[PDB]
């Protein structure tokens, strides 16, 4: 159902990835057939990473499979053909093929738990090198542009972004929170509600010759 | 058996509805009929909140899936008849049903596994609304009578009490220890052991005229 | 029903064998088969002491009745068994055997009422052997390593946990206070909210040569 | 697959019994013959305390089963027997024997599934009974040897070994951190990159007379 | 057996590609067939240039094979082909063709003992260029900022995790241990247990123009 | 033959079970009966925990093969039976058995390699078990008297003796250098070479009263 779909969703974003990510996929994953996992993983394939990450360890799942069970001559015409690694990842399978596979009474495959169990894994291999987070983790450099580092934010910023008036405030603090010394202070030497253009405009001369002569004369100045 | 479903108890009880409930449920419910669902829902219904959340998303799911499987007609009789969302949540439904549908080779419908899900979304919702706990976070507040916060850390610890030593000490120290500081030296100026009745009847007048005439006498007596 | 068996859980743990326990056994296995019995046996078997207490106690019951109702003779074949003392304990006679010992027209035997007595009686030696409570009765020792201490408090409030919030203010404040006065004294030295860490490395020369060497020396010091 | 066997092992030593591996195997045992879920107890196998109580939870499980299924009377030769305890446990029921199990059209029994129950509740009994680790628990005690106390943080440093430059670290920093105070001063005495042997002939001495006569020889002396 | 896998996969990381490494894969792969080699690579693949080494070592093994032992023309159909040096690496060979390779009366060709070789060969040249290791290799670069240094010692860490509680301690310790002076006297100014956010706020101006002015002055302070 | 035995006898106690051992035995017992492999296991068999290290790991390895490999039905009389795993450790199979499992046409089954891999994985074990040396090790405890620190060493020498020439030399020199110093000093106090029965009359009153008040003494002396 796609309540279920969105209730994964909001997993997957709410939940950055974390230990309880594997075991809600094999709680929603259950009586799913590949198609539907398909359809789950067309959500969860926005993490660029995490997509990666499960699409190499899908195709590698299939290679061994195909590999234990390859086809050394042809089916006869007319008769569903064995499930491939593809199969089972839904991609060169129907919908009704895999519910075939389900229901066929000799040996049925239950392919729906392999390609769950393969996703499980991706799952977990995401989880063992998913970081933490990225918008507190956006730290200027002592040597980075300040613009850059703006621009930086503000994409962290959009990729998760929450409401209008809370990324105002979060760009009139934490710009300045995570600013190395020498743009912080011609940041805090303006005031209240800084704007993006005077504030850029403004803080556009740290490391310049300007500011470099500044600050190598006040410090001779406090040496004399 | 029942000895699983105590371990379910202690793991509802001992832990507060965590991350973890959402695949402990599924790992405990898989292989188990709507039938035993409905028994281990009997248990956990002793939360009011989490009671309330699983009856109404259970009454959605088996809305929608009424929607999407309605009758339009009657069915032959003598004839089991389709699994109503009613059915799959196993309230309509009697076990034979239940496993007749589980056991039948004509297109079996897991509703097992449905009414799984149904109860893991559930158990979802009720972790991300979940407050950590209320035994800690029972605090006086400035304008709350004493009485009232008394009765109501009693309450508390009534509700998860732990043995009837370790409840007087409770009282005897958490009582004054999320005490208002009016009342909290009022508490605190008689000494060692208190006893309900007695700090009741010295703590009853804080906030009151007496209280009040004391305490701006004495704030005057250091301003003058 | 699972539901009174629930019951008599909160009953086992929530009341520490108390006089109780015997007259709410006997109400709750009334109208109840041996095999009911061990199934509620099931989950009382917890506690090891009441364990093997009811164990012995249901062993000697039942050499007993063996003694009282022998075999002379071998019952002809395809009939019913008489009861043995195992039958009554339900552990050699199935659910379907005692229940015909139950509706059997000829003379039929009450195990099912014989195993409550065993019971009973083996609840009431368990009475009046269980001491009251271990959480509070852990006191540390004057020549008790304080590491050791520290553990089995762990293991005595782990063994009923209550709260993870909770028992981060057991072992804030029951630790210190239990503790002997030579370790009470470096636990106090340091101040608010200890961690686990820290505090063992502090407390870990208590009673070693250099706390000997210096206590020694503080009593000669006003000794002189 | 051997790779989720491997990934089941990482998840078994990387992360210490936590929460998280009752749903986890609850993920991996799915679609698993008992024959599997005993390889995977191979692995698993090797943590002593945790080994025992699945044995003994496993032991009780089959016993309750065969409790509830019986063999009142022998099975006609040639046919496949009902599975019992010691059969879910796939230690008395060859492969051949679960399969057959698995897809036998008439009343099949799902062992696999009952054994992962098993298996779930003694993990959840791990979990619960699990201390949090024991390499940061080595502390020495005050009346402890030093050798003894060497000794075992060496067992401990082996029993989760990292790397041979790793844990020269570990013997250089942790070893005198937990060391008590009487030997971490003749530790701290010497300087810079100690070695074993050295140490430890330097270190046997304390608690000896020599070191009681040196200790209360300097506390009289600050005395006088 | 996955045991003896197991048993290799702890040899792959806790002896980190040694000498003993080539004997033991002689060892352990006695008696098996290129299938079950494969296997074993499965596990081992993980270490990226132990995998490529051996990637290659492999593909001009085979080629050299197939140069050696061409197919100038096309075999009878329904025979077993002969044994490539794709089908010895076990890629374009099932088991089944391996095992009549292993069982076949007229002149059976040991593949996988020659595969066995191959990866001896190339674990060898692993042995050969593999370097010590890399955790304790993380150190700080005169020119290098502190966050990239403190990124890649996580990610170092984080490769071989050891225990939240260890790694803990790793950061604590290491991270300062291997830090340049600028970065270090700025780590040690604040104190005991520094934490990522803070200790990352405080060096993020280290070589920034404030610090280099800051040194410049007291160094001229001294000279003046 | 006899003389490889030798070798290996040489590289057991010459090299203390150290990584060699594994590719050791697995390049002597190539090619070798497991009843050879017993005749080798014959002389290894002195280290007692390697003894039984290696017992275990052979009694888990045949239980496991019994299970893949059971018997469901009695073997026709007059043919050689399925090798189990006790025939393959070679105490239930006699060599002229083994020799036909190698021989025989009829899928042969390389018992000795499979025994061959068991013990493999045994000395893997033992390796990863073993500690360095004790002779060495052998350091008295402040605690400890002397005379069985004295006694300990003896044993230990003698089990790795050398030469009587040598051990007396050992004995005057390891035994005072290993000595904790209240027992060293009175060594000392006496001279050049030493005898076994003075020397231990002499230390015979160390940590005895007379010595605690001639130290207490003495230090009260420097005190005063």
């Amino acid at each position: 159902s796609p309540r279920t779909l969105n209730a994964w969703v909001k997993l997957v974003e709410e939940k950055k990835f974390g230990a309880e990510v594997v075991p809600g996929f094999q709680a929603l994953s259950e009586g799913c057939t590949p198609y539907d996992i398909n359809q789950m993983l067309n959500c969860v394939g926005d993490h660029q990473a995490a997509m990666q990450i499960i699409r190499e360890i899908i195709n590698e799942e299939a290679a061994e499979w195909d590999v234990q069970h390859p086809i050394p001559g042809p089916l006869p015409a007319g008769q569903l053909r064995e499930p491939r690694g593809s199969d089972i990842a839904g991609t060169t399978s129907t919908v009704e093929e895999q519910i075939q596979w389900m229901f066929r009474p000799q040996n049925p495959v239950p392919v729906g738990n392999i390609y769950r169990r393969w996703i499980q894994i991706g799952l977990q291999k995401c989880v063992r090198m998913y970081n933490p987070t990225n918008i507190l983790d956006i730290k200027q450099g002592p040597k980075e542009p300040f613009q850059s580092y703006v621009d930086r934010f503000y994409k962290s910023l959009r990729a998760e972004q929450t409401d209008p008036a809370v990324k105002n405030w979060m760009t009139q603090t934490l710009l300045v929170q995570n600013a190395n010394p020498d743009c912080k202070l011609v940041l805090k030497g303006l005031g209240m509600n800084p704007t993006l253009e005077e504030m850029l405009t403004a803080c556009q001369g740290v490391g310049g010759p300007g500011q470099k002569a500044r600050l190598m004369a006040e410090a001779l100045k406090e040496v004399i």
